[PDB]
């Protein structure tokens, strides 16, 4: 499957691609603003995700830092990425559907759409200014808007139990963008895409 990933923010962005336990094609990249990179995704994988980076130092060996959703300070991702970090999360090939969706689960840094570039399902979106909005005492002074259970680590914003309910933060992120899972137990916003389709991943997708 084919993903295109598009920086439509006025900033550079180091997107970056994983299933957790390896790289998905080269695992990151700097896509400077308008830049265009395409990746290819194994056909199968599940608990793929696509993120951005913000503010990312690194040498000629690829190592360094990134002020969001650092992964090891790799510059080409094995690993999921040090939160607030907003998500496209998909799995492909799964009794022959991909599903798709965004999530907020994780925090937010990045405005993005991720929607199919082939027929036969919509694509979802989280576009607003979460950053800007972020209630204060989420925000992360390394950058972006934290999930409470990153921040505060109860059984309830982490949804431990199994039991969780919806919590003043996680509506705030509901309320920003209705689109995008707001804590574990959200109702789903997941979209069921053909089994092989191809996508485009956009950050600044109104800018």
């Amino acid at each position: 499957a084919t993903f295109e990933i598009v920086n439509r923010c006025s900033y550079t962005v180091w997107a970056a691609a994983s299933k957790g336990d390896a790289a998905l094609d080269a695992g990151g990249r700097q896509l400077n603003s308008g830049e265009s990179w395409t990746i290819n995704v194994e056909p199968g994988t599940n608990g793929g995700k696509i993120w951005a980076r913000t503010d990312c130092y690194f040498d000629d060996s690829g190592s360094g830092i990134c002020k969001t959703g650092d992964c090891g300070g790799l510059l080409r991702c094995k690993r999921f990425g040090r939160p607030p970090t907003t998500l496209a999360e998909f799995s492909l090939n799964q009794y022959g559907k991909d599903y798709i969706d965004i999530s907020n689960i994780k925090g937010f840094n990045v405005p993005m759409n991720f929607s199919p570039t082939t027929r036969g399902c919509r694509g979802v979106r989280c576009a607003a200014d979460i950053v800007g909005q972020c209630p204060a005492k989420l925000k992360a002074p390394g950058g972006g808007c934290n999930d409470a259970c990153t921040v505060f680590q109860t059984s309830e914003y982490c949804c431990t139990t199994g039991k969780c309910g919806p919590t003043e933060y996680s509506r705030f992120f509901k309320r920003l963008c209705p689109d995008a899972f707001s804590y574990v137990l959200d109702k789903p916003t997941t979209v069921t895409c053909p089994g092989s389709s191809n996508y485009r991943v956009t950050f600044c997708p109104t800018a």
